[PDB]
């Protein structure tokens, strides 16, 4: 159980802002997206680590139809149905460069991370997140079991705000990760 700390996937990162305030009406003016997520599902927060699927056998597409992708295929009866919204998600600053930091506090280990990152023309504020919007930028081996892990990857020609999209398969069972982070290359 775990996400991507680094940059902040939008579950993750809407506890981290609002967990403390989570009932707060100006989120739906300060933060719109985190606003429509605790409406729909305070749970896609409080468990922020548990977005897996279970049994997907490397079949991630099989799983995630267009559109469901950031809600793991609306895993878990939808909880996270709320992360596959449309509109001007909070970005992380990233340079072309940059560090998947995953956090696990179970240490499961990974088997592999695969990295995908939206097109660019990809607009998130206005579109749904779908295989055809994304590449493939990186991909790693496995890793052993360790609370943190990261690595650098690099997303080629691309600017301002994106998507990255992050599998991570634990190596204690068929449990497969889905992490979107929204992004701004500057
Ligand atoms: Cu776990």
């Amino acid at each position: 159980h775990g996400s991507v700390i680094n940059p902040a996937t939008r579950n993750y990162g809407c506890w981290l802002r609002w967990g403390h305030d989570h009932l707060n009406p100006n989120m739906q003016y300060e933060d719109p997206m985190c606003w429509q997520a605790w409406q729909d599902n305070p749970n896609a927060m409080w468990n922020w680590n548990g977005l897996y699927r279970d049994w997907v056998g490397g079949n991630h597409r099989a799983a995630l139809p267009d559109g469901q992708l950031c809600s793991g295929g609306l895993t878990e009866g939808g909880r996270y149905r709320s992360m596959d919204a449309v509109g001007p998600w909070k970005t992380t600053d990233v340079n072309n460069t940059f560090t998947i930091h995953l956090y696990d506090q179970a240490s499961h280990g990974a088997d592999y991370f695969l990295v995908y990152v939206t097109k660019q023309g990809f607009d998130p504020t206005t579109q749904p997140l779908t295989w055809d919007s994304l590449e493939l930028v990186h991909q790693t081996g496995s890793y052993p079991p360790a609370q943190n892990i990261q690595f650098t990857v690099h997303a080629p020609n691309r600017s301002g705000r994106h998507v990255v999209f992050t599998i991570w398969k634990a190596s204690h069972m068929d449990q497969t990760y889905y992490l979107c982070s929204d992004v701004n290359f500057v």
